[PDB]
């Protein structure tokens, strides 16, 4: 029985790919780039697009699609879910909200958790906290406020967002700016000893892996250290969890790795294995209850559906042990595009990552990077890189031993082609 | 039937009372709702039912964003036929449903481009951030001058942008430094507005059709009307927010509708899912929404596959059901009726007021506790959450039959004169 978008596409008798890239140029307000695939299905590690040809996702909706696509429990959660109530907002109790956030609060060891739905959102509503607990037991002076982040950072795309950005095409002609942020190289804990002068610091915004930015792994020890600096003034520690969080680095944080209990935690992407958008923000008591009535909302925040979902997909991640899954496999695909790659292919500038979020970046003068991206494609991998220049290789962690030694053999065939081709 | 595991991880807890739930959400929920008077587990239309069984009206329905009903049979049906096939590809690859979503969407409302996101808030951020990209673009005001008004006591949302905009105490106080370019004017003032339209940096006025959680303030007939030639006339967009308004609720499409107007930028968000999962979208004439290139805004969950084929079939409930016409119809009545039985007897009621099935009730807080009014109507039978202490909402499904909404209608009225009786 046809569901109306399957009537409506069928009556638009669209055939090949082309006709659906022309359909986006006319129909989709065109902020992205155009696209080398139209994908149909998805399951686990694989996709396949409207002609029947079968890839490996290796973006996983940048690390949202950990669990892989179409997990049969957490469909059948979110299914069985739906059936019975999907949204009551936060105005009235329902039966799954509370169970859901203690089932978080007892994973993650916080005491409260704000569920919201997107990543931007746990971003904007970190810093609402972070700012109202500044002016409210801080006792810093009235709309004195600061914010420390990264050069590089991403964490949405609202306007303050926008307004925290380094990155020209996500400001650019869309001020004026929110006030109230101090920009710092990433990677460097002398920065942030200098930015934590100002008396009027609330928190300092990190990622422990910049997502965007290109998978930017810090020098060991930097997560601890910063952590430390920030304690000593009394300013919170918001780690961004959204792309690195959720066993995707080979732990079930990535602050982990520093041994970091971050004072605000942000989660998103995979909390819902990717089928509806989910997001946290969990803290302790005395930051988190800033937040009293009526000072933040959120129409969909923490709905019965999305809860369910989020608590099934969280569940499928510790049954299905994919931290060791990812540092395993991880650490293998490194070692392999290490010895292969590495004096072979000049062009290569590094190889990083931590457990399955790795990336290759290149030297876009020596190269085109497409070619690189193309070339994965013809090979049956699917990646979009960033910057240009940085290709990603982020796979969902349920892939499995033979269908990542069969990926991994060919990305390193997609790379030397490439050279070979140079 | 065999327990869901949520029903086993909750059961493992022993959350048997309305209290047990009440505690659980007290120690590990962030304490930014008031305290909630009934434990939901099921909605079926325009019914729920508590932990209990006993049942209730929705008479908040997600403050219109369940129009079409609690686990409507057809929507649910698309959720799961899509989630098992596919449900994020992100914009960074193609898909099978997005483009004809948004041409679906495009075709209805009479738009060129469709901007799907995933909350009201986030499709705000993005209107306001087309409308300045396009202000610096197209009209070549200076660089960081561009403004827009707004109306005092707006709600758009609960970014930091969205409380720079507000003139609600609790929505902003401490969470500044505020995003600076906002003209606040009065609502409902269309003299206000051709002053603030006399700034030529201007870059659009951003308006409610109806203000939701503002009171639902309807405006003085031809507001819109006015306002959108006053814009037009000086080249400044008119973004029009139905997010609460649109899709039937009013009666008609859009509540833009009984101005016969069509928003520079309309924004959807609520219903545009019947309640299922977020999903928003931002809609405008392509010389506008094309000033967003590639790289210049984007979201992870934006225009996702399974939200796309739950808005298209949400959106053809309204239409096959005529839900706008039972909205007139039924909302018509509700206001005669409680106009009728209340005013006069009940003193303390200031104003009956709404469209189609967005209708309010406020009263004097200096002359009754609006909070009895709120526990009566439980009482007899119905759910409802005030907005601004004093200011009762009746917000249904559109699906409610017209038995149901007879009989609503009556224990709303009954509770009323047993609030009036008690004062007595
Ligand atoms: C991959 C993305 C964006 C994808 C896209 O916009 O196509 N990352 C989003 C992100 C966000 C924003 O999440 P969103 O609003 O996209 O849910 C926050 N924090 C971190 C570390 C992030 O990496
Ligand atoms: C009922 C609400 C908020 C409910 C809540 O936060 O409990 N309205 C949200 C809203 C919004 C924000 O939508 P949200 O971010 O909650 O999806 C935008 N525009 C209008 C006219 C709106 O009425």
């Amino acid at each position: 029985r046809k569901t109306n978008i399957e009537a409506y596409r069928d009556g638009l008798k669209l055939k090949t790919e082309e006709d659906f890239f022309a359909c986006d140029r006319q129909y989709v307000c065109q902020n992205y780039a155009p696209v080398p695939v139209v994908i149909s299905k998805g399951k686990g590690a694989r996709v396949w697009d409207i002609n029947g040809n079968e890839y490996y996702d290796f973006l996983a909706g940048v690390s949202s699609l950990s669990q892989g696509h179409c997990h049969p429990r957490v469909i059948a959660a979110l299914c069985r879910q739906a059936e019975r109530l999907t949204l009551t907002l936060r105005a009235f109790g329902n039966d799954v909200t509370g169970p859901a956030c203690r089932f978080m609060a007892e994973m993650f060891g916080y005491d409260r958790v704000l569920l919201m739905n997107t990543g931007a959102e746990a971003g904007e509503s970190a810093l609402k906290i972070a700012r109202k607990w500044a002016y409210e037991v801080k006792e810093i002076p009235p709309d004195s406020a600061k914010v420390i982040l990264c050069n590089n950072n991403y964490w949405g795309r609202t306007i303050t967002a926008c307004s925290s950005s380094t990155t020209f095409d996500c400001y650019n002609n869309f001020g004026p700016f929110t006030p109230g942020f101090e920009l710092i190289d990433y990677d460097d804990v002398g920065a942030l000893e200098e930015a934590l002068k100002d008396p009027n610091v609330a928190a300092f915004f990190v990622e422990p892996i910049q997502g965007e930015g290109g998978v930017n792994v810090p020098k060991p020890g930097y997560l601890k250290r910063a952590h430390e600096l920030c304690r000593s003034k009394n300013v919170l520690l918001i780690v961004d969890e959204i792309q690195t969080g959720l066993c995707r680095t080979g732990r079930l944080l990535a602050a982990d790795h520093d041994e970091v209990h971050p004072d605000i935690l942000l989660l998103g992407k995979s909390l819902s294995a990717g089928v509806v958008p989910i997001s946290a923000v969990m803290g302790r008591a005395d930051v988190m209850d800033v937040l009293k009535p009526g000072t933040h909302g959120s129409t969909f925040g923490g709905n019965p559906l999305a809860c369910a979902v989020a608590v099934e997909a969280l569940t499928v991640l510790k049954d299905e042990k994919l931290a060791d899954r990812a540092e395993r496999l991880g650490a293998q695909f490194r070692d392999c595009l290490r010895r292969e790659l590495y004096g072979k292919v000049p062009w290569i500038k590094e190889i990083r990552g931590r457990g399955l979020l790795n990336a290759v970046e290149v030297d876009s003068d020596a190269i085109d990077p497409n070619d690189v991206v193309m070339k994965l494609k013809e090979n049956g991998i699917l990646s979009k890189p960033t910057r240009g220049r940085v290709m990603r290789f982020i796979p969902p962690l349920v892939i499995t031993d033979e269908e990542h030694r069969d990926a991994t053999t060919r990305i390193i065939k997609s790379f030397l082609a490439v050279e070979e081709e140079r």
